[PDB]
C-alpha cells in the first residue's frame, strides 16, 4: 500500500532533526568486523531503510520488523533488537523511530526484493564514515539552524531523513 512516509521522505525540502504522525524504520547492522547497514533503493530511486507508518495499535518495533519482512523478506526472528536511536522528525508532522537490530551477515544473502524495492544496498559503516560527507544547514521558521546531511556512496546519493538517521547511527 501507499505510505505517507514515502511521500515526505521524497520531499527535498522537508527538514529532519532529532531533539504527530508516527512511523518507524529498521536499521539492521550485520554482526561482523566491518558492519554493513541494510538499505534499499525504491522502485534515481529513493534510498531508504525498510520502514513505514505504524498501523493502529502497532508499536515502532513491530512496524519496523513487519516492514523489513514485507519489503525484503527479512525474517524478524533473524533480528536481535538493539534498542532505538533518537526519533528524527520533520516540522510538517512526522515522527520516525529508528529501530536498531543486528543480523548475521549471511542473512543478507537470501533476502528477496518485493515490487516496492528495486535493489538492496549494504554500505559498510567504515565506507559511510570515509565518503566525502555533505554538510549543509537550513533554518526553520523559528530561526533555529538545522544540519542537513548527504552521503555520496558509490554513485548513489543518500540524503534527507535516511542520511540524518545514518549520521546519528555513525555518531
Ligand atoms: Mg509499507
Amino acid at each position: 500500500p501507499h505510505d505517507p512516509l514515502d511521500d515526505i521522505q521524497a520531499d527535498p525540502w522537508a527538514l529532519w532533526l532529532s531533539g504527530y504522525r508516527r512511523a518507524a524504520v529498521l536499521v539492521a547492522l550485520t554482526r561482523e568486523a566491518d558492519p554493513r547497514v541494510l538499505l534499499t533503493v525504491r522502485s534515481k530511486g529513493q534510498i531508504a531503510f525498510p520502514g513505514g507508518s505504524l498501523d493502529a495499535g502497532e508499536t515502532p518495533t513491530q512496524a519496523a520488523l513487519r516492514e523489513a519482512q514485507e519489503e525484503v523478506a527479512l525474517d524478524p526472528a533473524a533480528v536481535t533488537l538493539l534498542g532505538e536511536l533518537d526519533d528524527v522528525f520533520t516540522p510538517v508532522g512526522f515522527h520516525v523511530t529508528p529501530v536498531l537490530g543486528r543480523i548475521a551477515p549471511e542473512a543478507l544473502d537470501t533476502l528477496r526484493v518485493t515490487p516496492e524495492v528495486a535493489q538492496i544496498i549494504t554500505p559498510t559503516l567504515a565506507e559511510l564514515r570515509a565518503v566525502p560527507l555533505v554538510r549543509e544547514r537550513r533554518t526553520l521558521p523559528d530561526g533555529t539552524e538545522v544540519p542537513l546531511y548527504r552521503y555520496p556512496w558509490r554513485g548513489l546519493d543518500i540524503w534527507g531523513m535516511t542520511a540524518r538517521v545514518l549520521h546519528d547511527l555513525l555518531e
